[PDB]
């Protein structure tokens, strides 16, 4: 069988998906205000793309942020995030800092899970996941393609290579460069999900060819989607309420 | 550059995909009220599923309704469907009968689609076909399969035939026995939309698990998309409406 990850009061991998929006405020007072956007509306995790604050490389104030916002968004789940710029994200730092960043936040209390990228490379990953769940934080392993679709294999192989790595969820964007490409990811996370998972994934394939993908979770396997919190596309985003209304349908559907 | 069809000022195959709601009345007044309910809702197309009709053998009957009907639904398109009992209606008639039926319809000019199966063999269809385009009728031709997903080779190769007998519509609805069928059926659709298409395509995943069939059909390719009046496997028309306008804004 499989086991479900628990996050504050929310079963990741049970019934419909879960719905999570990030915040990308670039100081104290925007990502306190889009928090207070997020604190009473319908969506399931707050993601905080750290990468995104200005003051990132000085923990002393990040920790500040996540007092606050912590304090606002009450126990709705929080994932922290730090995108690096190689897979999409905002500012350049260390390795050394990567890692000591996440070790840092994790050691908190204040986040239930964080994100790690996969192409870190295992020397980082094994430090952080270790250090995550002996702080009981839940890892998402993550990896990102913006320019193809890998064949389904390779899809698979990854999202397995993350579950031998300890994440508690496997997390593969991938870009798509035709209708097929779109397929093909759904058809990867279907066989993961059914054949090789023993705990949730989480899949994406970005774009507007892709969104269907952000939609179909509880058919094809992907246990967490997400939603953007302004109602503006990028394209390729869906703004959380449209996206939790969809969501609704489909599980009622079936 | 590729062929749309004109109901009325509806452009199928233009933008997102149109909805089509179904009457299912057994008789005259349910018929009426349900046509109430659907005149000035957010919808594109109407269709009668005639083999409910009780009186569907009386082709004076059914001219009835048809005329009170037109009176509520003056300028929605209309799409007149009598689905045979082996893809799934509810009443047997002849196979001549059939064909008079849809040919005595087309001809009151009421009607602005007519939606005959594939498998009525070309006899039939061929005639139901080229009596329907002289009367300015569009002809959707359809084909179900309510036990499984053939190969999406074999999906195509239906679509194609239907194009061949001069549909003006393809329509092709299929039941998925696990979710890669799903995939089939969307991979069938879109590869009949790119290589072989010269005109809009129909295509549908049937149950609850082939639902998303019926959401994204502007990247995938169908050009219609069956929304439910009031069932796992159907979405309500209603809210159908603004998922498909939001998918809409959300292409690149
Ligand atoms: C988590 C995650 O989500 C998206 C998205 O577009 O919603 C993209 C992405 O790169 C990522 O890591
Ligand atoms: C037109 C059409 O729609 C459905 C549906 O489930 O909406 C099924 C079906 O057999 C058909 O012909």
């Amino acid at each position: 069988m499989k086991r479900k990850v628990q996050v504050k009061n929310i079963t990741i991998g049970e019934g419909r998906p879960k719905i999570c929006v990030p915040i990308i405020g670039k100081n104290k007072k925007d990502i306190i205000k889009e928090a207070k956007e997020l604190k009473d509306a319908c969506l399931d995790i707050i993601e905080w793309r750290v990468d995104f604050f200005e003051n990132v490389e000085n923990i002393k104030e990040v920790k500040e942020v996540l007092y606050e916002l912590r304090s606002y968004i009450h126990d709705i789940p929080l994932l922290f995030t730090f995108r690096s710029v190689v897979e999409g994200g905002e500012k350049l730092i260390s390795r050394d800092y990567y890692t000591t960043l996440n070790k840092e936040i994790s050691n908190t209390g204040l986040v239930d899970l964080i994100d790690v990228e996969l192409f870190m490379g295992d020397e980082v990953i094994d430090e952080v996941v270790n250090f995550a769940h002996k702080k009981e934080v839940k890892v998402i392993i993550s990896n990102h393609d913006f320019n193809k679709t890998p064949k389904k294999e390779e899809i698979v192989s990854r999202l397995c290579r993350m579950q031998e790595l300890g994440a508690d969820l496997p997390k593969i964007a991938v870009m798509p460069q035709n209708e097929k490409d779109v397929l093909v990811l759904l058809e990867a996370t279907n066989e993961m999900f059914k054949i090789y998972a023993d705990r949730p994934i989480i899949t994406m394939s970005m774009s507007g060819m892709g969104v269907i993908s952000r939609l179909c979770g509880e058919i094809f396997g992907s246990a967490l989607t997400f939603g953007a919190a302004k109602s503006v596309s990028a394209p390729g985003q869906i703004s959380f309420k449209e996206l939790n209304s969809v969501l609704n349908l489909l599980h009622k559907s079936i």
